[PDB]
DNA sequence: CGGCATACG
DNA sequence: CGTAT
DNA sequence: GCCG
């Protein structure tokens, strides 16, 4: 009854584990801060799989036969049910390894291998890595000053406003380009940690060279706090509010048209979505996907897709919209 | 046991 | 190394 | 940590 690929079946943004997933996703969490892929994979799957059921959970019993559900999920969920806590999920959130790497990843230009670097030499706070700055680079510098906005959920309101500014500049750097919002709030999320557009134009190949001049717009009306040919951009964006501003991180993305479908399914997510949607395709179907396009390795051929629809089809998958892509 | 998504800046 | 979903 |  649930399929053991998260592409296999809908999850919806809210649901009936929300507790329960929460707890694996502490341990999901943690066990990236240390490195284990494999057990932030099984612990993230196992989370998600309470998230596609239909009811709560209230008795182990109903863990029986489910995927990704071993003698160490089981035992978590076991003391939520009984004790309304897990005493390792406690150790990790009170851990002081555990509140370190997670504040210092936050910091947009640090990741889990820097963040350990700088727990492992004593650092501890973000005026810790203040007093230090020979340390950091100009984007770690950018995300330490501008780390309280950034930690502030951007709300859908917001998105309006600023697809509006992004579309303008997009027009004036191409006339018929498009932007196209993707990430959680094309998925239904209405509070976000950033902003995520895709950009095409309808005649393939126009969009050659578009997100520099596109850039180069945005910062010349000032509202760029932040950025780095390419066709991805992560930037930091002046947002207005009520008398003031407030930094929002914003992603902009290029592709071309031929290429659109693969694009909108990859940056819309969830993460966790693609990475099992990739597994799914690869290891079930012997093709290879990517944001780019689905190659077929005993043909060597790309399949052509117009939709989104159309590769859910070529991957033999029931479709999902971008609201039950919440895995 | 091997495998765990896949790319760009 | 960082970043993206 | 779990699946196949
Ligand atoms: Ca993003
Ligand atoms: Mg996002
Ligand atoms: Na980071």
């Amino acid at each position: 009854w649930m399929p053991a690929y998260a592409c296999q079946r809908p999850t919806p943004l809210t649901h009936h584990n929300t507790g329960l997933s929460e707890a694996l996703e502490i341990l999901a969490e943690a066990a990236g801060f240390e490195g284990s892929e494999g057990r932030l994979l099984t612990f993230c799957r196992a989370a998600s799989v309470l998230k596609a059921l239909p009811s709560p959970v209230t008795t182990l019993s109903q863990l029986q036969g489910l995927p990704h559900f071993g003698e160490h999920s089981s035992r978590v969920v076991q003391e939520l049910l009984e004790h309304g806590v897990c005493e390792e999920v406690e150790r990790v959130r009170r851990s002081e390894r555990y509140q370190t790497m997670k504040l210092f990843t936050q910091i947009f230009g640090v990741g889990v291998k820097t963040a350990d670097r700088w727990y492992r030499e004593g650092l501890r706070t973000l005026d810790d890595l203040r007093e230090q700055p020979q340390k950091l680079t100009q984007q770690q510098k950018a995300g330490l000053q501008h780390h309280q906005d950034l930690s502030t959920p951007v709300l859908r309101s917001d998105v309006d406003a600023l697809q509006q500014v992004v579309e303008e500049a997009v027009g004036q750097a191409l006339p018929g380009a498009t932007v196209t919002l993707t990430g959680g709030f094309r998925r239904g999320k209405l509070q976000g940690h950033d902003v995520d557009f895709l950009i095409t134009h309808p005649k393939e190949g126009q969009e050659a060279g578009l997100l520099p001049r596109v850039m180069c717009r945005l910062q010349d009306q000032g509202l760029i706090l932040y950025h780095q040919a390419f066709e991805r951009s992560f930037c930091i964006f002046r947002l207005p509010q009520p008398g003031s501003w407030k930094a929002v991180r914003v992603d902009l993305v290029v592709a071309p048209v031929s290429q659109f479908p693969f694009a909108l399914l990859g940056w819309t997510g969830s993460k966790l979505f693609q990475r099992e949607l990739r597994r799914f395709s690869r290891k079930e179907k012997g093709l290879w996907l990517n944001s780019h396009g689905l190659f077929d390795p005993e043909q060597k051929t790309f399949f052509q897709a117009a939709s989104e629809e159309d590769i859910f089809r070529h991957l033999g998958l029931e479709y999902l919209p971008p609201e039950q892509r919440n895995a």
